[PDB]
């Protein structure tokens, strides 16, 4: 709705960066809304849902279980680990390492996926053979989110983004537990509260992944909609910015709101 348009518009002022948006009907995958859906983005943390997306692939193709429990050691831990910091002895079985690296954004459990999976080519690769020639990973937590001007080393596209997720999500290229496995984790997102989900109202639903970088980008991708049920796909993107965290969100949230306003 052009009125959102005026807010995204709004929020580069405010911010002092680019801002990539785009709007998705889940069943038909009609845009229903864009700006700069075109241009590239870090990822950030919202790769991870491409992540378990490849890892329930695998599952899917009897390549890996959901059961297997991994071990590993203190130097496999990476900043902000608030899951797998604490199974050192016990390991964790690859269900909870999407579990924690979706809801918790665990940048630990990534890693360790990644390596369940071949590391990023490998990411990059099943993105490829899915028809996403645009999305790419090429390193691993942290060094990902390093988000240099014009790198376009782990990096997406709003419309790619915003496509791939919903193929992910809709599509057969899941099957049907694995399609419901992969929402149900965006779903029970914990570390996303100021983003979008402060301006759902009560009787929506919304899954999604939000990513930050330290130079003040922002992402996150969603699948939402009324009446307890997702109908629409949601993905937004910044270039960093000064503003402070709260003011960066608070412009996501009023983005959210206008969605929500003129749904």
């Amino acid at each position: 709705h052009p009125e959102t348009l005026v807010k995204v518009k709004d929020a580069e002022d405010q911010l002092g960066a680019r801002v990539g948006y785009i709007e998705l009907d889940l069943n038909s995958g009609k845009i229903l809304e864009s700006f700069r859906p075109e241009e590239r983005f870090p990822m950030m943390s919202t790769f991870k849902v491409l992540l378990c997306g490849a890892v329930l692939s695998r599952v899917d193709a009897g390549q890996e279980q959901l059961g297997r429990r991994i071990h590993y050691s203190q130097n496999d831990l990476v900043k902000y680990s608030p899951v797998t910091e604490k199974h050192l002895t016990d390991g964790m079985t690859v269900r909870e390492l999407c579990s924690a690296a979706i809801t918790m954004s665990d940048n630990t459990a990534a890693n360790l996926l990644l390596t369940t999976i071949g590391g990023p080519k490998e990411l990059t690769a099943f993105l490829h053979n899915m028809g996403d020639h645009v999305t790419r990973l090429d390193r691993w937590e942290p060094e990902l989110n390093e988000a240099i001007p014009n790198d376009e080393r782990d990096t997406t596209t709003p419309a790619a983004m915003a496509t791939t997720l919903r193929k992910l999500l809709t599509g057969e290229l899941l099957t049907l537990a694995s399609r419901q496995q992969l929402i149900d984790w965006m779903e029970a997102d914990k570390v996303a509260g100021p983003l979008l989900r402060s301006a759902l109202p009560a009787g929506w639903f919304i899954a999604d992944k939000s990513g930050a970088s330290e130079r003040g980008s922002r992402g996150i991708i969603a699948a939402l909609g009324p009446d307890g049920k997702p109908s629409r796909i949601v993905v937004i993107y910044t270039t960093g910015s000064q503003a402070t965290m709260d003011e960066r969100n608070r412009q996501i949230a009023e983005i959210g709101a206008s969605l929500i306003k003129h749904w």
